[PDB]
């Protein structure tokens, strides 16, 4: 909170110094000009004189800091920083070290005053930064310019450019030079990266269609030469998430070594050469171990090999990094898949960075984070990874999280903390990765509520905590929506902020239902909750409409389940007490589904874009002779298709699929095998009802893997 | 409540019958087919020749109702209706009367049961309905189809088509036939009006550019002939809100009498011929009286003359209607300018219909309402005007308002009543017309506030009344936003519903600030209120951005002033108690204005469209040498111009402009008497500064225009 990342060595005195009114600057002409520019901005409108306070800036060896050469740590990007009443020393082991001394100096400066301090500092991990490596909308040019400035402040020296959906990076145009517009933007990003002491690493992802021939080898080197002409001085080749011949480890190694020997080692000034393997995590690695040992043994040793840990999404352990390092014969260059949300695109991941061993710096060549498509939102994790990677031995997860939020939005830090504390879990996903959320209120929640489902009074304080939490959520939502200090951050999170405010309002009303003294008041709160459920549906259908995980989920771990369970319970109790028939459903769904199949009838419908689907069942479905499922839409729509998967990859001989506009006249629609599932085209036929009946004489055992109606788009 | 409009005569027997499952029908082939259709749609049940209670429907003179013919009122659009255990009688004096008996019958039918009742009914006023006569976006075709159905249900027999901004209604394209698309739509509206027993009156507004020559007379008759070909059988000529020769009353009377003699009396089946005068209200009319006496004397007696009362916007009184009737020599055809909002377009006018004398039915030929451009929202007033015009003697302002709301939105009637109660006043306007709002809570508001300000303890009940109001306002806002029973109503009102919810949230937080508790809690509520002010500002600057009264105002008469005064007061008390410097400003302003001049520095900035201006002062214009007024916009914008006024003819001020507030460019002010002005030719602008660069010391206007 004093300093981020925290220095390796810091000795502070209880004496403070004034940023001097008058200063003699020694070394300004010879020290790293990027560092000298930061110094001059910090000394703006102070007197530069041949007899003021001495400020010494330089790299080790420079006349200006010869005197302190014994104090400068002998580590790449290391520096010595000194403030006393006599003078200030800003001494890099190298040019980047001098820049980093200034990034520390800048944080020490509190309202014209400096602490009396001795700092010897350097990074524990050699390469630290970000891989823009996710699926989805690449970062905007303005977002990237903002990222590079943020990296320089937090001593991250690496930006690996590799957005999966950039067609000049991957499938299908990796062979083509960037068009003039994009090329000019990349040239500007490279110049800005250099000015912030960041290595811009341009990656290529050629594996899905690469031929192991001269034509494609030359086009890959020609593309690298064009990027070099734009100023790029670090390069990567990625072979992740591909199939086919491009997965051949001997050919991958031969290509990387060719690039090394004919390009990387021939230019005077290429820094990093990095490759991402096809087997990039332990789980998806073939047990013969031959893929990874082939790379380890054949790839030139200066070449970096990236690794995501024990699974596609995982935290880095001592055992896990030892496992990879033994096979690739060098320290892994970690690709950490957090806070990347490209497989949970309906969630923001704004929680702290944790889970990575703090003792394994010597076992890694580098550590980069793959972030969200929300660039500013990712700064919380990026700031935290910068801190971890520079000084893992002192890494303080929770304080660093707070420091990041206070850095990103000083004007509304407590509101951003409130929002982030309840927007940190991923929810259930195919990669199995979860994070903690709402941990502080969870105990007051669990027993305000296991009690309610059974027992007694529950406690005036597990009610004031939940009421307080909803009140704080609304304050935070409304202040964040109107915040003008980081407009790009507010644009990213706004849809979630809307949903978060509605969650908090629904909670306040549901608690008013629990407090409910008379029937009339209770019905008013009930009707209000039903309206808030509808509003949350409409935000979910109109916000963040991507093809994969459309819509907006928030406060999913603890708060939404507490509110939904408490509403369903208080409604059950009202129905019992007043012999009423109030609907206890917690998610608004305008369409209806009925079944006499035990394992289907309680599955909720979901709307995703122009799809209306039955939530897939985990359990074996027992489908009796004559039993059926029927969907009723809220209106007649033109139909596109129906897709069904029963887990058989075979024709469905026993089932009759029908559509209707009135649920009186039915038209049979023929299911055809398609891509291992069943599909029936509807050819724009009007549909309001969909019905599937077991017309055989026998019970059928299936899984409800998929049951989806697609209707004509708005 | 049970019937709208309430019938002239009603006897109820506090006995019930089941709607007959099996019934016999007499007069189905003889009666108004529009009436027979309504009946058959109500009769869930099987027609028999031999079993079940008898239903008789017909007009006076039909054999089906001969038995009941002396019970039928001898009035145009009159009817007799009877329900007992033995039979149901639906007997019109004329075909429209039979349709009206069915519109009363439909209202009696409750959960498959009818009351035993005898009704004799007829309208007190001959022509009753709506003039779509406002400035602004004309009603959509779908809105108009909905309107005509509602008019038939409420016994409104007149729809006057005359949207000021329809180019084929007004100048110059009143001369041109409607394009094919619009013609086909108007032909459909006339057919639907006819199916709902509504007279479609097509108006023309030719006066701003009319030549009193053969060419324009013929083009007007050719236009009426084309409308007649689309089915129109009633016509109007409007001469309101024009200047020039078209205001000539002798030429107006000659043209209307020519229309009457050559067209209205030549066709076999024209019904209404109506004119709206240039002098259409008492104040606007010539003190010498010649204009109105010319019309009264010269207009053929069958021609109706419209009147809006004592003012452009006014309620109709016995003295008012006597004053006009004496001059026009016939009963005035009232054009009532409510709930028209075309001069207060930032307000919805959803309150009750009141202020019109209930004893003057014999003094008016007609009564039509001019509504809002929000068609569905206008149905509260339209329903109430239908009730008033049919039976003024029994007109119940508040019960009719509640009945309208429960008819329009039965699924959320209490929520619509909550919204409408607090969205009824117009606010200050050039026409001086106001309405009551929030009258329920006004006493608690006035007490709570009177107390709180001069440090006495407020009643717990009154705090509770205000807390209850804000709570109900949020419930209503959230239920209305999601209501699907009247989607078009919810589209019209949605911007106001958003502003209404923010008002209620702001109220709730301002009351939590009054409850006080501890310093850190107060600061949290304070900061929440400032965010809600900001959100209201953004709705007001981005919704309903029309050229006249942009934005969205709600709960303006009582609730927003209460909340804003309570906020400013609790912040004054907190600042004193903690020597804090919290801002007590109630309107968010994204721009900053810093001045070391006295009577200036505390004047709030205002944003309206692409204008940023200092609020003019009615105080001391005293300005020391070297002093400056400086405005800091929230960003750089292309400058359009600056206008400055001090109120004198006259070289002491330097107007300067900047993107950074360090590098300053001078701008020279041109001069036309009092008006100081300078175009900025799209110059970047973030800071504006006006310094006194004189030896000596020294605000009607200080207005920067930027590009949007
Ligand atoms: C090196 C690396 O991390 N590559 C990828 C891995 N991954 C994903 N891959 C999709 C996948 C689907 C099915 C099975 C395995 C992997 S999703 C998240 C991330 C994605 O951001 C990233 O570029
Ligand atoms: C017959 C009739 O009511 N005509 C008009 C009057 N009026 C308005 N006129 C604007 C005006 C401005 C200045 C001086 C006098 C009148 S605004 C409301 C209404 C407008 O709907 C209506 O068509
Ligand atoms: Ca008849």
């Amino acid at each position: 909170v004093s300093l981020q990342p925290p220095p390796q060595q810091l000795i502070v005195q209880n004496k403070t110094i004034d940023l001097p009114a008058v200063y003699q600057l020694n070394g300004g002409e010879e020290a790293n000009p990027h560092a000298v520019k930061v110094l001059k901005e910090l000394l703006s409108g102070k007197q530069s004189s041949k007899k003021g306070m001495l400020i010494s800036i330089g790299e080790k060896g420079d006349k200006s800091v010869r005197k302190y050469s014994r104090q400068i740590p002998d580590h790449k990007e290391g520096y010595y920083l000194s403030v006393n009443e006599k003078e200030i020393v800003l001494a890099g082991n190298d040019e980047r070290g001098t820049y980093y001394a200034l990034q520390t100096f800048a944080q020490l400066l509190k309202d014209g005053k400096l602490p009396e301090v001795e700092i010897k500092d350097y990074p524990s991990v050699r390469y630290r930064g970000v891989v823009e490596g996710f699926y989805g909308t690449p970062w905007s040019h303005q977002a990237r310019l903002s990222q590079l400035k943020f990296y320089g402040k937090n001593k991250m020296n690496t930006y690996i450019y590799g957005p999966k959906d950039d067609p000049y990076h991957s499938a299908p145009n990796w062979r083509l030079p960037y068009p003039d517009k994009e090329a000019a933007q990349l040239q500007e990003l490279v110049a800005v990266a250099n000015e912030n002491e960041v290595d811009f690493v341009w990656a290529i992802h050629p594996g899905q269609d690469i031929k192991w021939n001269k034509e494609d080898r030359d086009l890959l080197l020609a593309k690298f030469e064009k990027m070099y002409q734009l100023g790029v001085r670090s390069f990567a080749v990625f072979f992740d998430d591909i199939s086919g011949e491009g997965t051949n480890p001997q050919k991958q190694a031969e290509l990387l070594n060719y690039i090394d020997e004919k390009f990387a080692q021939v230019k005077p000034d290429i820094n990093q050469l990095v490759m991402c393997p096809t087997e990039y995590n332990k789980s998806w690695s073939n047990p013969n171990g031959n893929y990874l040992t082939t790379l380890g043994d054949k790839l030139n040793p200066s070449i970096q090999i990236m690794w995501t840990g024990d699974r596609v999404i995982s935290d880095i352990t001592r055992d896990g990094i030892s496992w990879i390092n033994e096979r690739i014969k060098r320290p892994a260059y970690i690709w950490w898949n957090f806070p990347v949300s490209d497989y949970v695109r309906d969630h923001l991941l704004l929680g702290p960075v944790y889970g990575n061993d703090t003792t394994i710096a010597k076992e890694m060549s580098g550590f980069v984070t793959n972030p969200m498509e929300h660039a500013e939102s990712s700064k919380i994790a990026i700031y935290s990874v910068a801190s971890y990677a520079w000084n893992p031995a002192k890494y303080d997860t929770w304080q660093t999280w707070k420091d990041a939020i206070r850095t990103i939005l000083p004007s509304a830090a407590e509101e951003l903390e409130c929002f982030a504390m309840h927007n940190s879990d991923l929810g259930p996903n195919g990669h199995g990765y979860r994070r903690e959320e709402s941990m502080d209120i969870q105990p007051a929640a669990e027993r305000f509520l296991k009690a309610f489902k059974e027992g007694k009074n529950y406690d005036k304080a597990d009610f004031e905590t939940l009421q307080y939490t909803f009140e704080r959520m609304k304050e935070s939502a409304d202040i964040l929506l109107m915040n003008t200090e980081n407009k790009p951050l507010i644009v990213e999170i706004t849809p979630w902020v809307h949903q978060f405010k509605l969650t908090a309002e629904m909670g306040e009303e549901v608690l008013k239902m629990v407090e409910g003294r008379n029937e009339s008041y209770f019905l008013r709160k009930y009707n209000h909750v039903k309206a808030l459920q509808q509003q949350m549906f409409y935000i979910d259908q109109t916000s963040n409409q991507n093809p994969y995980q459309p819509g907006v989920k928030t406060a999913t771990r603890v708060i939404k389940p507490l509110i939904d369970r408490t509403f369903a319970t208080v409604v059950k109790f009202f129905n019992q007490k007043f012999n009423a028939h109030l609907d206890a459903t917690t998610d608004y769904m305008p369409h209806k589904m009925i079944s006499n199949v035990e394992q289907i009838k309680n599955l909720p419908l979901q709307v995703k874009a122009n799809r209306v689907l039955i939530s897939p069942a985990n359990e074996v479905v027992k489908w009796a002779a004559g039993n059926s499922v029927e969907i009723e839409l809220d209106a007649i729509y033109p139909g596109e298709n129906i897709q069904i998967n029963f887990g058989k990859d075979a024709p469905c001989t026993w089932g009759r699929l029908e559509i209707s506009t009135d649920g009186k006249e039915w038209k049979t629609v023929d299911l055809k095998q398609k891509e291992s599932r069943l599909s029936a085209g509807l050819q724009k036929a009007p549909v309001k009802f969909v019905r599937f009946t077991n017309v055989s004489d026998e019970e059928q055992q299936v899984y409800l893997r998929q049951f989806v109606l697609t209707i004509e788009k708005k």
